[PDB]
């Protein structure tokens, strides 16, 4: 109903309304509004730092960015002097959180959804991009073409007052809860991993309320093969989680039950303790469970 600048129409929000739909007046088309409130110089930090990370990507498995807008709502040409900003991009449907509340993809949805999400990460990873919060509600559906997009590049970062209890846990590696202040390439596809298995069983994976919960869940379910990677892990976790993980759990298959012998092959290549064991996205795209869609 409102107007938003001398250009943007009908803007209706989309609980938290800073994130709007709207109708761009030049085309009689539907766009999405994010506005971004800059409260502290910390809060100008992160809009500026996702600004130069959305600007620069564009591909068919990556939201697009249409404009950035100012206080005013006009167009902005190139920022501490502004109580807001606006982000116009493309509007999606739906996002994947919203279709697995309705319960699980067949395979055939699951494993489409999983070579768009590991194509848009080939793309960002080979831009130096680490997405950082890759979760179901990140990633955006066009449910006609079943097309998927990432989104969402808040917490973005070029790889080189926390609110630690407003990050989700359930899609953090092990080595993001050990060593939380380094984002990697790894630390992405360990999250992919946890969404495609979310995609298959229409559950959270490891579903941890806090990091030592979370830690615990994963060692339940994934071996730590490397000695240096079992040393490291001795030396932090507390008495109760070591005698845990010598107690028997069940494994990744029966976490995945009745789900496809090469699905479950496929995503151990991807949930593997250590980085150093796991697939890149590039390796993940060219292994044959992904190749078919190639
Ligand atoms: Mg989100």
């Amino acid at each position: 109903g409102f107007d938003l600048g001398s250009r943007y129409m009908d803007l209706k929000p989309l609980g938290n309304g800073l994130v709007f739909s709207a109708v761009d007046n030049d085309c009689d088309k539907r766009v999405a509004i994010k506005k971004i409130v800059l409260t502290d110089p910390q809060s100008v930090k992160h809009a500026l730092r996702e600004i130069k990370i959305i600007r620069r990507l564009d591909h068919d498995n990556i939201v697009k960015v249409f404009e950035i807008l100012g206080p005013s709502g006009s167009q902005l040409t190139d920022l501490t002097e502004l109580n807001s900003v606006y982000i116009v991009q493309e509007y999606m449907e739906t996002d994947l959180a919203n279709v697995l509340e309705q319960g699980p993809l067949l395979e055939e949805h699951a494993r489409l959804f999983m070579y768009q999400l590991l194509r848009g990460l080939k793309y960002i990873h080979s831009a130096n991009v680490l997405h950082r919060d890759l979760k179901p509600a990140n990633l955006f559906i066009n449910t006609e073409d079943l097309v998927l997009k990432i989104g969402d590049f808040g917490l973005a970062r070029i790889m080189d007052h926390l609110s630690e209890g407003l990050v989700t846990k359930w899609y953090r590696s092990p080595r993001l809860l050990l060593s939380p202040n380094n984002y990697t390439k790894a630390i992405d596809m360990w999250a992919a991993g946890c969404i495609f298995a979310e995609m298959l069983t229409g559950k959270t994976l490891f579903a941890g309320a806090h990091e030592l919960e979370q830690m615990q869940l994963i060692l339940e379910s994934i071996p730590v093969v490397h000695e240096e990677d079992r040393q490291e892990l001795l030396s932090v976790i507390p008495v109760y989680i070591r005698n845990d993980m010598t107690e028997p759990h069940k494994p990744l298959t029966q976490l995945l039950p009745g789900i496809s012998r090469e699905a479950v092959d496929f995503l151990e290549q991807i949930l593997t303790f250590s980085p150093m064991d796991r697939l890149t996205a590039e390796e993940a795209l060219s292994h044959p469970y992904m190749s078919i869609y190639s």
